[PDB]
């Protein structure tokens, strides 16, 4: 019926300790999604081509030229960590647990309301009247078989809101069309012209135009109807909530000290290098900590800002996130730069249109690479090497003195063992879909939980078309009574975690909330102001260090 | 490694009336896909609105 409710608001997180040190976290999230009517009722193939950027010589990284199919459907996409958990829950989980794993996901749509707007004068200046449409419906389809392309709204920072008391909106669904884009590489104010800035026609071999009407089972929902998509059971791998510190010079047995320090200030000299036991791979007749044989390489070097190009334009190749070293440079190890809005964590007192940005420096301290202090010697090791026997991060590669050997050096090999990148709080992404290729990547840097079997079916909502009395199908007018709707979305994400074990003598690192000041973890960020302007800055995921080897 | 086929195999002689039949070898391979891909690294994920 139209006057009875068909669900319950629930937002609590329930921890349940089951078994020998395993907690069952039951995160719940309920929001009021505000579905507006689509811009047009047609599937349109729109093309973006920023010639004002790419026409300037040197702007190949500023390219975002593409084509997209813009669907009239909106996406209820909930894979971000801030949707389900409050910051106290994330702090308790990251301090108290040792690993996290996803179990299951229930989703629900209830309390549907559709309203149409009208005009009245009342003063000579017309105002809107929001009547009620008890017979108009909204269309819901869950793509549980993943026919349609997988577009996460965590890519565009367009998921559900992170504050439960504020109503949120649904992101519009659109996917990529496969047309060819070619851009000619050129540097800043180079003499000459840009040879290639073209974009191609649709190709007959690879063109996929999907409609959501021909591919899905669409449920109509009036004001008394509810929708519930049942328990999708995850088949992911656990992520670890502890971080590592051991580099390649901190693996194995330390060398035994020949002399010991008398006071608390001086050091202890080891056995001299020429008469020291151990194994190396160089041909010198001495063993040292730098050239000692290790079990495996912990972090690999990766090429800095390599812009590859294959039938779509120049794109930067993704780097595995690692720690920024004492050599503070963040671009080499691939620290992800997040840019989010007021719905997702920006302080609401920011009147400017610029977003809130944050560089996520990784806490995997053994996998980080120091680029200024990396060097390559000649094939027989003769230290100290001459000038022509060493390649450092000062020598020009090719002829370019702005580019050194670290920009092109890839040292990913068979004995390379790196760590999985940490989940990012609120403006993260929980899960992903595995790429449909025969040889998969070892990891996704967008999400820690890549679904092995099938991703959860993405939810697509739209409003049913409300027509006026005048409707010509062969006339492109579409009068279309101005309707909108609000509905309630409730989801349940089940997770399984393990409790932390305390082996170290010293007090280990913890994420504590500090007092009001210039510190990063002051409480006044996580408290509303006098006008209620909340703010969510990210939290450290991996406070507690763990032993690699 | 000098291999001879006489010292290593079981050799069947076949005259004009004889037949040979080697039985069902059952494969244990992985499937190949008869569909091709088009998505580059600039066509993955959600397009910008």
């Amino acid at each position: 019926g139209v006057g009875v409710s068909t669900g319950s608001y629930d937002n609590q997180t329930h921890y349940r300790a089951l078994g020998d040190g395993w907690v069952e976290i039951t995160a719940l999230a309920t929001r009021l999604v505000h579905l507006n009517m689509p811009k047009s009722e047609n599937y349109c193939r729109i093309r973006v081509h920023n010639t004002t950027d790419t026409s300037v010589k040197g702007n190949m990284a500023k390219d975002d030229a593409h084509e997209q199919i813009w669907t009239p459907w909106s996406l209820v996409d909930a894979n971000a960590w801030g949707v389900w958990l409050q910051p106290s829950d994330w702090q308790y989980i990251c301090n108290t647990m040792s690993q996290l794993n996803l179990v299951s996901l229930d989703q629900e749509i209830f309390n549907v309301v559709l309203k149409t707007v009208t005009e009245q004068d009342l003063g000579g200046q017309a105002i809107k009247i929001y009547n009620n449409d008890l017979t108009a419906c909204m269309m819901v389809a869950v793509d549980s078989n993943n026919i349609l392309p997988y577009t996460p709204a965590a890519n565009s920072m367009e998921t559900l809101g992170f504050y439960p008391w504020k109503p949120t909106i649904a992101s519009p669904y659109r996917y990529y069309f496969c047309v060819d884009r070619d851009l000619s590489v050129t540097y800043e104010n180079q003499e000459g012209t840009v040879e290639h800035n073209v974009m191609g026609t649709p190709k007959g071999m690879n063109s996929q135009f999907f409609t959501i009407e021909n591919t899905q089972q669409i449920t109509l929902l009036r004001t008394g109807d509810e929708f519930a998509t049942g328990t999708y059971y995850f088949d992911t791998n656990p992520v670890k909530l502890t971080h590592t510190w051991q580099t390649n010079r901190q693996l194995g047995q330390p060398p035994l000290l020949s002399t010991f320090p008398e006071a608390d200030t001086d050091a202890g000299t080891l056995t001299a290098q020429g008469s020291r036991h151990g194994t190396t791979q160089m041909g010198v007749n001495w063993v040292s900590e730098a050239i000692r044989t290790r079990p495996a390489q912990v972090g690999f070097c990766q090429p800095h800002n390599d812009f590859e190009a294959s039938r779509a334009g120049p794109f930067a190749a993704p780097k595995v996130p690692a720690d920024i070293t004492q050599g503070v440079d963040k671009e080499a190890n691939g620290s992800v730069r997040y840019s989010y809005g007021k719905q997702h964590g920006e302080n609401w007192a920011s009147h400017g249109p610029a977003p809130e940005r944050y560089t996520w420096d990784e806490t995997s301290f053994g996998s980080g690479r120091d680029t200024k202090d990396g060097f390559i010697q000649s094939a027989p090791l003769v230290v100290p090497p001459p000038l022509n026997g060493i390649l450092t991060n000062a020598n020009p590669i090719g002829t370019k003195n702005d580019i050194h050997f670290s920009n092109v050096f890839n040292s990913y090999g068979p004995l390379t063992a790196f760590s999985h990148p940490s989940p990012v709080y609120p403006q993260g992404q929980i899960w992903d879909k595995e790429l449909d290729l025969e040889h998969k990547p070892r990891l996704h840097i967008t999400a820690p939980f890549v679904c092995k079997n099938n991703a959860p079916g993405q939810m697509l909502v739209r409003l049913g078309p409300n027509l006026t009395d005048q409707y010509d199908p062969n006339g492109a007018t579409l009068s279309r009574i101005v309707t909108y709707g609000t509905f309630f979305w409730k989801g349940k994400l089940t997770m399984r975690a393990k409790l932390r074990a305390n082996t170290t003598w010293n007090p280990v690192y913890q994420v504590s909330a500090e007092d009001n000041g210039n510190s990063y973890m002051s409480v006044t960020k996580w408290l509303p102001t006098a006008t209620g302007n909340m703010q969510s800055v990210p939290l450290i995921t991996r406070p507690v260090a763990r032993n690699t080897y």
